[PDB]
């Protein structure tokens, strides 16, 4: 957060011994192992990345349990969603049960999916090093989005995806607006279903964390697509490694369907993902 | 290099007291700081890159000598190069005098102008903490690339670019197979001329570097174009941090002219190169 005139001071004399610490432990090795500071900092860093993997494989491991919250707030109409599932990450899959608390959701379903877990990517063995979101956890990271609807409003979104206990929690706040009250999404004029996109990632070394782009295309009813330009930013909650990506991208196709037993206005959604564009 | 098992077993044991004795500072310092240990090194994370800036600014101030070497194999032909000149990175621009010691260049010029110093790129303010070249700086850096010519040859070139006393040094080995012999490159087909191109510029986390991607036009006598496919790859030589950049390109723009007074087969050549590609 923010730092006295003190602290900065203090942390910028603290950095030059951290620094200092870790030379001097890195001269020594050099001098008991026979090899170059380089080739030491070259084996600690893959060493670095192999603990990040495994330990990202085993709380990942089997279905873990998943609750979501979210508080919207769209040209004034306020809403509460709250959600319930699970995620199964050896196959890149991901089941949520969604509702709206507060009574009729003013804005279509589908213009939340993006909003409603990238952590549960299948990522393939050959780019297990590239898995950003596993290796923030279990202290989690914070999820950042605006997502501009062509010809109408926007969503700004804040949320915290991490693990609380055994649960994997994310607590989103949204705001929305500018919209047009006769648009597609506070009309009501978004078809029920959903296309498959690719979510592209990009390292953001700056904040130690990722930035993503992509166009989510909603099917409007009686034809037509309405974009979605989304715009999104993660950042580590914790201090501690995590893996910084080369450029790739997650491979997404969603369903979503009702729970025909189920009274209050709801979404049942099931995503797979899988990490891809490396070769 | 490479790593024996006992070196294995103690630089893996090695590993988990190098980070014991980091963690011991951090933990000290958010009890005396009231930080956590997220907000000290997002602190470190800026005072490191603030730093490598700095020092980058520092190596490159005003003009800074040059010497070029080549060693170089096409086919079989063996050739030299050797050149010297000037660099500015204040003005994103680089001077060189190239001379061919062994005769006759087997190979055109111009086929040789990438291989034959990304570290005087001229970055923009909102941009230098992107440049990796010259954080690696007075170390250096190993350059490797494959150029793949269409319908011909390919060149593998190896090059340590560093700092040797007060003269920055680009020395290369060079070997290029598979041309035909009645080629645009064996037969000297090309003008002796050069076109602008991007560099296409994305970071390589787990070599703690870079990686380029471009594709060079060479003008080809009596029409046509000669394509010169670039996959390039930039590793630092010592541990020191550098910096990794976010996605970005350099813009080059080159002139090729001769010395009226210089009997042996050479090249000036002038470039003028900056960075770009992010808003």
């Amino acid at each position: 957060t923010e730092f006295s005139e003190e602290q900065k001071k203090a942390l910028d004399l603290a950095f030059y011994f951290d620094r200092r610490l870790t030379e001097e432990w890195r001269r020594y090795l050099s001098q008991r192992l026979g090899l170059n500071e380089e080739q030491i900092e070259r084996w600690f860093r893959r060493k670095e990345q192999q603990i990040m993997v495994s330990k990202g494989e085993e709380l990942f491991t089997g279905v873990v349990p998943i609750l979501v919250e979210l508080d919207g707030d769209v040209n004034g109409h306020k809403f509460s969603v709250s959600g319930e599932g699970e995620g199964d990450a050896t196959y890149g899959k991901l089941t949520l049960k969604l509702i709206c608390t507060t009574g009729k959701l003013p804005v279509p379903w589908p213009t939340l999916v993006t909003t409603l877990l990238q952590c549960f990517a299948r990522y393939p063995d050959h780019m297990k090093q590239h898995d950003f979101f596993k290796s923030a956890m279990p202290e989690g990271y914070v999820q950042e989005r605006t997502i501009f609807f062509k010809d109408d409003g926007n969503y700004k979104t804040r949320a915290e995806v991490k693990f609380e206990g055994d649960t994997l929690v994310n607590r989103i706040e949204l705001k929305g607006i500018d919209f047009k009250e006769d648009g597609n999404i506070l009309g009501h004029k978004l078809e029920y279903n959903y296309n498959s996109h690719n979510v592209y990632i990009t390292a953001d070394k700056q904040k130690n964390g990722i930035k993503a782009n992509f166009k989510i295309r909603h099917n409007i009813e009686d034809g037509g697509v309405q974009l979605a330009d989304h715009y999104q930013q993660n950042t580590p909650i914790g201090d501690g490694p995590v893996l910084l990506p080369d450029n790739h991208y997650l491979s997404y196709q969603s369903k979503l369907s009702k729970d025909p037993n189920e009274k209050r206005d709801h979404m049942v959604l099931l995503e797979f993902v899988t990490a891809a564009g490396i070769t």
